[PDB]
């Protein structure tokens, strides 16, 4: 009755594509369903990549019970090794489970952190598993084809009835690793009767069927096979499937495969070693393929976080350090862009061709495929299901409310459907589902120098300055007042105006040390009322930084 | 043979989408073909409109025969306020040509500006008619299928060959005012010989056929038809067929249609009033419409410029203060964004549907369709024309790559394909075509108080904040040496080195004393040493404002 509720915070991946995790809680044990990381998009130099703000976690650390991990891309996984050592420390003894894949690349990165091996408990399950989550929590994984292989969705069955969470997912039929979905699991609970679905809603926008992998690589053999030259394919690191599919298509032609990029490399030699990834002779490096035929090279590169954009940037604007563009050279983007690169990518398209290269980009040529489902498979998620409730995730508003209207064109609609968002405490019975509060949450942004170096102050008040610009105020306080006034991506208008905020600063500061008032008194009465005059005139807040001094 | 060539010099319009014009010469003639404004996308507050740089046709106004325009676009005509006056000043004889609805809509701005009636000689043409331009130059406009009504191509026969400019277009066949293309003089110019073609370059892209606006329009009826309440519609202030369209569907279904944005309330006013657009009752404003029924009311909206986004934008967060989004609401974006503004909206789109209203939107809804040909209707263009030489035009450069590789996948491909830049300098003669240099070129940024106002630098360092931050030095060079560094935006691992930066610039201050140096060079003694010190540790390059005064 009461104390029968399970509870579901989502602290990532709601309202977003990326940075992934969710809470779920039953009285006092916690499982957590991924933790992953978001790229940041251009715009937002130093940044390096975003986390997830944990703080409900760190402090219920004692409840959580396990880590569930659905699979290996970076906006799952890819926050852990911050997580981690934020939530339990150095170590921990609590069962973080996950795929031979998903877990082979946590350890390359844990390691990479001088995270000791071993330090965490990584339990390989089977990606169509079956566990055991404290006293209340049975999870039925299953395999869902996907960007990358291990993928999965599980069915949660709790006290209060089963939740199914579709993981991110397409139904493709012919995966290039001949591993299809598995959805007995699914059709059974949805027989049984589903309370609440949990379903990615990437695509809800989108009508028909994603095209299979197997259709990008059958392309990008055709499209490699007609380019005269080198070859370049950009993609993120984590994309295994993509990265077959190129080298498949590299082999078909006698090129040799070269690749650019620290996270990239270390995936994939992670991926040969366990036998995901194949390849007739070996991957090469820059400076080894150097001196071989164009015709003969291929390059797969991506940035040193694994996504794309900083690398194509690069060998469009600033220059790369070992490697460059040249007329003839065939530039493939085999990916999509980060929510918000759009037109970042556009220039960098731009740009390549004014370099020479033929560029092949998405969606003008087929040489990418989304790793999400598209409503018609939606759809047959949705009857597999038939959930009373409904929670569409891993998606835009826009996305959540698409796929909303997608599920109440159904057959029997859900009896209700929450946007969620982050941060959110959504409490879930037999019979209700319902946003009952919320918690701290957010992110944090991480560089060369870890979190903390870039904050939402140093980020706030940067475009304080890059939408209104710049005005110092110098007040010197003493018996020979002084007062100096300077401005920076200023309006012309506003700029004309100094003298009158000199004057009226000047005063305030002579007024100032006549009441003998404390410096940031005096910086007050210059600021303000500076503020209010220009505002009044201009129409424009500027950021007025004051600096008085005696002396 | 030496003197027989002309001059093809594009000041706006190439490489972008956007501020188009381009200047014609012979000898001592010219004649400029359009003379729009880019429409600013967000990130640059403040910034009303741009505007193309005209020195070059500042220098030469006495050559100038004759100024056309091919449609009443604010890309096309919307920079004429401005320009007309920066090279002819208050009034000039020169004959401006343009069909019945470009000049309405062009006297309806230039009077808004103060410009006298009559001072500027407008000459209204047909949109299929011959004008002779001085003594080398023969203009055979003709009517082409577009987002807005009498709108026209142009042959340019010269004493060395001829010139077909498509101008914008789309091959409509079902025309929403009945008017379709006329290609006649295009196909005769075409068996004749062309020599050079320039076109329309915007969906080279795009596979197939661009929609009729009667698919649009249809759709539109079809939507507006099942919506509960209030509608809302977006578009911009010049389309003139789009907004005919909501009229008829508003129309159908009972509802009055309101109006709200400056530009678009002037553009229709006239296009009523020259006949194009025509309203069973008549368009009445947001407070006569205020008190009726949700479902008896359709407002068509847009920006003070004529663009959405500053509506809608306004709709969706600061909030507008003549109207405000409701649950129920229905917003239709009946438009695309503009280059650079595609994530905007979509965050828009996210927030829109936040605030509880049924948000319709391309290319998710069919509730828009480009006013520009896709590749079937290029390569018609293309097999009608046969040029020798191609000059792909408005559009961004892989636009205009991906129109030269569908040029040169013809039967007969031109002899050689140039991509346009604004500035340059192209030389044609009956055997050749080559940029044989440049000129002055690029832009004015205008805003309420007009062009200036903004600047290039005043956004040069706005970004330099925007993605460095800023340390500001405030020195006092006396007998008693006082440094004080403050910094904003700018990485704490930095800030944490200001200490550093204190003191080093402490022992320039002392030392610019001691040498008795001017100020200036005291300033360039802190600010070099501390911008390399800083880099070298940080790897940013923060700006930095050194402030010495004598006291
Ligand atoms: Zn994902
Ligand atoms: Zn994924
Ligand atoms: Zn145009
Ligand atoms: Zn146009």
């Amino acid at each position: 009755g009461p104390q029968d509720h399970v509870e579901i915070i989502p602290l990532g991946g709601m309202g977003e594509i990326g940075k992934n995790i969710t809470v779920f809680r039953f009285r006092d044990e916690i499982f957590v369903l991924d933790g992953g990381l978001a790229f940041p998009e251009e715009g937002m130099p130093g940044v390096d990549l975003l986390i997830p703000r944990v703080d409900y976690l760190i402090e219920h650390r004692h409840k959580i019970k396990a880590w569930v991990l659905t699979h290996g891309h970076e906006d799952h996984i890819g926050g852990l090794p911050f997580l981690l050592p934020m939530i339990f420390g150095k170590e921990s003894p609590v069962p973080i489970y996950g795929a031979r894949l998903t877990l082979g690349l946590l350890r390359g990165k844990l390691e990479e952190f001088g995270l000791r091996p071993g330090a965490f408990n990584l339990k390989e399950i089977s990606p169509d598993d079956r566990i055991q989550v404290g006293r209340y929590f049975t999870l039925d994984l299953f395999r869902m084809t996907h960007s990358i292989p291990d993928n999965s969705g599980v069915v949660i069955r709790t006290p209060i009835g089963t939740i199914v969470h579709t993981g991110d997912f397409k139904l493709d039929p012919t995966p290039i690793d001949g591993k299809v979905s598995h959805l007995a699991k699914v059709a059974q609970a949805g027989a049984e009767g589903v309370l609440l679905l949990i379903a990615d809603a990437t695509n809800a926008e989108r009508p028909g069927y994603t095209p299979s992998e197997m259709e990008i690589a059958k392309e990008l053999d055709r499209v490699i096979g007609r380019a005269p030259g080198r070859v370049f394919v950009t993609t993120f690191a984590s994309h295994i499937h993509r990265i077959q599919s190129v080298i498949w298509a590299a082999e078909k032609y006698g090129r040799k495969v070269a690749m650019e990029g620290r996270s990239m490399l270390k995936f994939s030699r992670i991926a040969l070693e366990l036998g995901y990834l194949k390849v007739k002779d070996r991957l090469y490096t820059l400076e080894e393929v150097k001196d071989l035929p164009d015709h003969q090279v291929l390059i797969l590169a991506t940035g040193s976080q694994g996504q794309p954009m900083s690398v194509l940037h690069r060998l469009a604007f600033e220059g790369h350090a070992k490697m460059a563009i040249k007329p003839g050279d065939t530039v493939i983007l085999s990916s999509s862009p980060i929510p918000g690169n759009e037109e970042a990518v556009n220039r960098v398209i731009n740009r390549l061709y004014a370099l020479g290269a033929y560029v092949l980009y998405p969606p003008t040529y087929k040489v990418h495929a989304s790793g999400h489902a598209s409503q018609e498979e939606l759809k047959l998620i949705l009857n597999l299901t038939t959930p009373r409730f409904f929670l569409p995730w891993h998606g835009e508003v826009r996305h959540q409310m698409n796929f909303k209207w997608l599920a109440e064109s159904m057959s029997r609609p859900p009896e209700k459907t929450l946007i969620g968002e982050n941060g959110a405490v959504y409490r879930l019975t037999r019979e209700t589902f319902e946003k009952v509060g919320e918690v701290p949450h957010g992110v944090l942004y991480v560089d060369g120098l870890g979190v903390g170096d870039i904050t939402e102050e140093i980020l706030a008040d940067r475009r304080h300055m890059a939408e209104e610009g710049l005005v110092v105020i110098t007040a010197l306080a003493g018996e020979d007042p002084v007062v100096e006034v300077v401005s920076r991506g200023f309006v012309k208008a506003g700029e004309r105006l100094l003298g009158e905020v000199r004057r009226m600063a000047l005063e305030a500061l002579k007024n100032g040390v006549r009441e003998k008032k404390p410096l940031e008194r005096i910086r007050d009465d210059i600021y303000y009322p500076v503020k209010k005059f220009l505002k009044k005139a201009t129409g424009r807040d500027p950021m007025i930084l004051p600096v008085v001094i005696e002396g």
